[PDB]
């Protein structure tokens, strides 16, 4: 499923992500934009052999099990395939764990490089929320 911008903002808000760990909804929409272009089915292999999954490109080295990432963990206790669903519940619940891990949203390199410090409220501007 490819979400619309405001559609995803609304879904993230319904699942409790708005201001989660102090990160406003626009931060989450911005991260999803540059991680997946709002596509729940996005996957991307990493050089280390792990894979990133879903709207927030959650990595198999630590957070989900895909059966092919040697030495990895599954700290969200989910198959990585769950992160590709049209229902964003699994991605949101796992993202809450990731953003609580110590470095905030810097865990998402693309958030640090493309969203951090910018006018992230633009990503929810105009949306009925
Ligand atoms: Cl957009
Ligand atoms: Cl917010
Ligand atoms: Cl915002
Ligand atoms: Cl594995
Ligand atoms: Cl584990
Ligand atoms: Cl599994
Ligand atoms: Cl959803
Ligand atoms: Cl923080
Ligand atoms: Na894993």
């Amino acid at each position: 499923k490819v979400f619309g911008r405001c559609e995803l903002a609304a879904a993230m808000k319904r699942h409790g992500l708005d201001n989660y760990r102090g990160y406003s909804l626009g931060n989450w929409v911005c991260a999803a934009k540059f991680e997946s272009n709002f596509n729940t089915q996005a996957t991307n292999r990493n050089t280390d052999g792990s894979t990133d999954y879903g709207i927030l490109q959650i990595n198999s080295r630590w957070w989900c099990n895909d059966g092919r990432t040697p030495g990895s963990r599954n700290l969200c206790n989910i198959p990585c395939s769950a992160l590709l669903s049209s229902d964003i519940t699994a991605s949101v619940n796992c993202a809450k764990k990731i953003v609580s891990d110590g470095n905030g949203m810097n865990a998402w390199v693309a958030w640090r490089n493309r969203c951090k410090g910018t006018d992230v409220q633009a990503w929810i501007r105009g949306c009925r929320l």
